[PDB]
């Protein structure tokens, strides 16, 4: 989880 919010 990358702040504010992106899925890896």
């Amino acid at each position: 989880l990358d702040p504010p919010x992106r899925w890896k």
